[PDB]
């Protein structure tokens, strides 16, 4: 049949007690980390882009629109 409801997807393992929900997934609250600073986001947050998770300090510095805007 199956095996766990709601496991995490970085690493695989399931989660008890508390579950990260993200990217339309559960996730641990040490695993879903940023892709640039692997930062915790779990109470700080995320923001998908490009089909990645990042932390708002990163995402902010990347989506920055150049500083050269006509
Ligand atoms: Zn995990
Ligand atoms: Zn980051």
């Amino acid at each position: 049949g199956s095996s766990g409801s709601s496991g995490c997807h970085q690493c695989g393992e399931f989660i008890i007690g508390r579950v990260i929900k993200a990217m339309n997934n559960s996730w641990h609250p040490e695993c879903f980390r940023c892709d640039l600073c692997q930062e915790v986001l779990a109470d700080i947050g995320f923001v998908k882009n490009a089909g990645r998770h990042l932390c708002r300090p990163c995402h902010n510095r990347e989506k920055a629109s150049g500083p050269s805007s006509g």
